[PDB]
């Protein structure tokens, strides 16, 4: 897995195939934030957007805090917003992975804050995300008590963004319908494994 998070102008574009089985979503709008230029991450970002295409915006964000919209209409973003951050979790520790798309929890927070400022300045949309869903492999401890997710929710706060964060402690996988799958003890992929996920709130 070659890490590529620099220069968003050089990233591959994406193609979304909307689905009909999407269903309801407690979010009026969402932004799928593609954190690295990796073929898998790109498709998972596209698939997630496809689950609620009409209200999903896909953005590509690099290490300079620069971005570009690669799908959807950011003018329509309004009401309760979600951000699904898509990338590879890497660098294992006693509290599981320590970096998403090559960024530590604190660095990710900074890029996201830089992003928020730019986005609001460009699209004139000062709506902060209501929830953040981290779509990368095991970025919180098994016990859900420590890890990347916990450093992140705190760094985000320190950076002007108070938000709830959902994160998984295990392996993660997005299917063609935009649905998440986690890996359990036996090593088989499953869905709705609540033991493999935690939701951090204020
Ligand atoms: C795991 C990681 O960070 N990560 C990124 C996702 C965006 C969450 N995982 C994947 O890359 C995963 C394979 C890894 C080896 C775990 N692949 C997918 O999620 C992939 C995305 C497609 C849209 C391209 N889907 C996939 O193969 O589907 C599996 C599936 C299909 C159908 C039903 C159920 C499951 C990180 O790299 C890590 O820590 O693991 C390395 C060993
Ligand atoms: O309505 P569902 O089919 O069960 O979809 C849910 C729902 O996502 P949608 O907004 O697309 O419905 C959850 O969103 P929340 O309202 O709970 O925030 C999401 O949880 P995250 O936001 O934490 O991702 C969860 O994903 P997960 O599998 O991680 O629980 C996902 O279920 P699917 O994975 O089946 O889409
Ligand atoms: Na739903």
């Amino acid at each position: 897995k070659i890490l590529h998070n620099q220069n968003v102008n050089s990233w591959g574009p994406i193609t979304v195939t909307p689905t009909t089985d999407g269903g309801e979503t407690r979010f009026d709008g969402q932004i799928i934030v593609q954190m690295e230029n990796d073929p898998v991450v790109a498709k998972a970002a596209a698939n997630l957007a496809g689950k609620h295409a009409e209200s999903s915006v896909v953005v590509q964000l690099d290490s300079d805090g620069n971005y570009r919209v690669v799908y959807g209409d950011p003018s329509k973003l309004d009401g309760k917003l979600r951000w699904q951050l898509v990338g590879h979790g890497r660098d294992h520790s006693e509290t599981n992975n320590t970096r998403l798309s090559g960024y530590s929890a604190d660095e990710l927070a900074v890029k996201l804050a830089k992003f928020q400022q730019s986005f609001n300045q460009a699209e004139n949309i000062n709506n902060k995300p209501d929830h953040i869903s981290i779509v990368g492999c095991s970025l919180v401890s098994d016990d859900k008590q420590k890890g990347f997710g916990h450093q992140f929710i705190n760094a985000m706060d320190a950076n002007g963004l108070r938000v709830d964060v959902s994160v998984r402690s295990s392996e993660l996988a997005v299917d063609e319908a935009g649905r998440k799958h986690t890996k359990d003890a036996n090593g088989d992929w499953v869905q709705k494994a609540e033991n493999n996920k935690v939701s951090l709130s204020w």
